[PDB]
DNA sequence: TAAAATGTGATCTAGATCACATTTTAGGCAAAAAAGGCCTTGACATCCCACCTCACGTATGCTATAATGTGTGCAGTCTGACGCGGCG
C-alpha cells in the first residue's frame, strides 16, 4: 500500500521538480526482501535457465 | 725733350732635300686549338621511405562477515508593472 502514497502525494507534490524526490520516492514503494526471497529468486532464475537447457537438451542439432 | 725705336752687314746654324732599298705590319682574313657551353660517366653522400619493432602503456575483470530514504550548507528576502491561472 505504497503506490497510494505515491497517488495523493502527488495529488500534493508541491511542483516538486527535482528527479531526487521522485526516483527515490519511487524505491521507497518496493521493500527489502530477504534471507530466502534472495534464495527464491536465485532458485526461479536457475530453474528457467535449467530449462532453456531443456530448450537446447531438445533441439538435435544443438549438439552439431 | 725724355725715352723708346732704328740702321752695320758679315758670320754663322738647326733642319730640309732627295731617289731608292728594305721592314713591317698591319688589319684583317683563314683557322687551330682551348675553354666555355652542351652532354655523359663514375663515384659518393645523404638521404626519403617505409618497413618493421619491442616496451611500455592501456582497456578490461573480480574482490563472498557485513553494511540498505537525501537533506547539508547556501539564499537573503530589491521592486514596480504586466500576464496569466486560479480564486470567488
Amino acid at each position: 500500500a505504497a503506490a497510494q502514497v505515491l497517488s495523493s502525494v502527488e495529488s500534493e507534490i508541491g511542483r516538486t521538480t527535482d528527479p531526487v524526490r521522485m526516483y527515490m520516492r519511487e524505491m521507497g514503494t518496493v521493500e527489502l526482501l530477504t534471507r530466502e526471497g534472495e534464495i527464491d529468486i536465485a532458485k526461479r532464475i536457475e530453474d528457467g535457465i535449467n530449462q532453456v537447457q531443456c530448450s537446447v537438451a531438445e533441439y538435435p542439432e544443438a549438439i552439431t
